[PDB]
């Protein structure tokens, strides 16, 4: 349904860091990706990382179901963009 | 991908309206639907319809691509959530 593609040249992440207001410091882990969202040509997108995964290799993927939530509104929502192997 | 169905109990819509900030009226139709987000039971999503377009139908239905943009801080997110016949 989704196609999201990790090009060589994305292969791995970059890291950001910070402080919690219960002054716990905090680490995210952050990769960049295309989605081929029907446009002429793949957009970029930036997904975050769960603690403990590394990057994904380069390759294709699809979207996996525990990305999405229902939202404050009651309207669908993506949570946090989970990839599988396609 | 992700499974949506409308119940005969959902088969149409309500309507809220207003006036925008240039003074113009609108009118938004509203229509609720089962997502499956793979929980034990379906979990109940409010669904907003595009100008012209009549309920939903019962039955199931997936998402269409054009759901999707890249957000303000270049993450994926949902901006309306568009059914297909399944």
């Amino acid at each position: 349904m989704i196609k999201v593609e990790i090009k060589p040249s994305q292969a791995q992440f970059t890291t950001r860091s910070g402080v919690s207001r219960q002054g716990k410091p905090y680490s995210l882990n952050e990769q960049l990706c295309y989605v081929d969202l029907g446009n002429e040509y793949p957009v970029l997108v930036k997904i975050t990382l769960d603690e403990g995964q590394p990057a994904y290799a380069p390759g294709l993927y699809t979207v996996h179901l525990s990305s999405f939530k229902v939202g404050q509104f009651g309207s669908l929502m993506i949570d946090r963009l989970c990839l599988v192997p396609a």
